[PDB]
DNA sequence: CTCTTTTTTCTCG
DNA sequence: GAGAAACAAAGAGC
C-alpha cells in the first residue's frame, strides 16, 4: 500500500468501526507488536475505538482518550471486517474483535508492524521517522521542496522514495509521477531546473489526490480502479500514451523502474 | 533444484 | 550510497 491505499483503507475503517467497544484481542504472531502484544492486549481491550487517522503510509488508530495504535501495512499488508465466526485464514495475525463483527489484520510477508502510544508522544514519533510534508497544496511548500533538491546530488526516484522531501510515494506513485512530469528516474536532483521541479511538485499532488479519489491501485481497498490509469508502472513493452515509444523496466537502487525513454530524457 | 521478483531500516566500507 | 535483511509465494529456467 502507498499513500492513496492506506487512505482508501482510513477512511473505510472510519466509516465502519468508529464507536466500537473492542471485547477482545488475539494473536497469532504476537512478534508484530514492536510495543509488546499482551501489553497493547491489556491496554486496549475494553476501550472504544474514537477515530482513525493517517500520517504518510502509517495508519493511526486513536482509541479511548489517550491511546494511539500505529499500524503500518509495508508491503502486503491487509484489512478485513469480518463476522465473529469467520474461519482462521492461513497469515491471519491480529484480531480486535467487537460485539458484532472482527477486524482482522493479515500480512503474508510478516513486515506490517504494530506500535501503541500515547496521544502525545504521535507528533514526536514521526518527526522521529523524519517524515515528510503531506502531499496537499497546504503542507507540500514547493520552495523547500526545490531548495533540497538543489542541494542534493541524489537520482531523483530513490530521494523521492525515502519519505523525506514529501510524505506517501511507493514505487508505483514515484514511476507515475516521473512519467506526468517528464523527468528521468535517474537524474540527479541538482540538475532540475525550477520548471521541472514546479511541474513535479504540482505531479505529486495531483497524482495522489486522483489516485484517492479512484480509492487507489489494486477486504478493505480491494475495490480500487486507480489500477486502470497508470501509465508505466508494471506496463514493460507497452508503448507510451504520449509518445508511442516502448515502455522499458530498468532497476534503479534497487527497485523495478518503468518509464518512458522518450517523455523522460536521461 | 536455483534465481528473481514483489516498505522500511540496517551494516558495510 | 550499495546491498541486503525482515518474510512468503510464485514463476522461469537448469
Ligand atoms: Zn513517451
Amino acid at each position: 500500500p502507498e499513500l492513496p491505499e492506506v487512505e482508501t483503507v482510513r477512511r473505510e475503517l472510519e466509516k465502519r468501526i468508529v464507536g466500537q467497544k473492542i471485547i477482545s484481542i488475539e494473536a497469532t504472531y504476537p512478534r508484530m507488536v514492536l510495543t509488546g502484544f499482551e501489553q497493547l492486549k491489556k491496554e486496549l481491550t475494553g476501550k472504544t475505538i474514537q477515530g482513525i487517522s493517517r500520517r504518510g503510509k502509517y495508519l493511526i488508530f486513536e482509541i479511548g482518550d489517550d491511546f494511539r495504535l500505529i499500524s503500518h501495512l509495508r508491503m502486503e499488508g491487509k484489512y478485513r471486517l469480518a463476522t465473529l465466526d469467520a474461519p482462521r485464514e492461513k497469515h491471519d495475525h491480529l484480531t480486535m474483535k467487537f460485539a458484532d463483527g472482527q477486524l482482522i489484520y493479515a500480512d503474508v510477508r510478516k513486515f506490517g508492524t504494530w506500535e501503541l502510544i500515547s496521544t502525545d508522544q504521535v507528533l514526536p514519533y514521526f518527526l522521529k521517522k523524519k517524515i515528510g510534508p503531506e502531499p496537499t497544496y497546504e503542507d507540500f511548500d514547493e520552495k523547500l521542496f526545490r531548495e533540497k533538491l538543489r542541494k542534493s546530488t541524489k537520482k531523483i526516484k530513490p530521494y523521492l522514495l525515502e519519505q523525506t522531501l514529501v510524505a506517501g510515494l511507493g514505487n508505483i506513485y514515484v514511476d507515475e509521477v516521473l512519467w506526468l512530469a517528464k523527468i528521468h528516474p535517474e537524474k540527479e536532483t541538482n540538475q532540475l531546473i525550477e520548471s521541472s521541479i514546479h511541474l513535479l511538485h504540482d505531479s505529486i499532488i495531483e497524482i495522489l489526490q486522483k489516485a484517492i479519489k479512484l480509492g487507489g491501485s489494486s477486504a478493505l481497498g480491494s475495490t480500487g480502479k486507480m489500477q486502470n490509469e497508470l501509465q508505466v508502472y508494471g506496463k514493460t513493452g507497452e508503448k507510451c500514451s504520449r509518445c508511442g515509444a516502448e515502455i522499458q523496466k530498468i532497476k534503479v537502487a534497487g527497485r523495478g523502474t518503468h518509464f518512458c525513454p522518450v517523455c523522460q530524457q536521461k
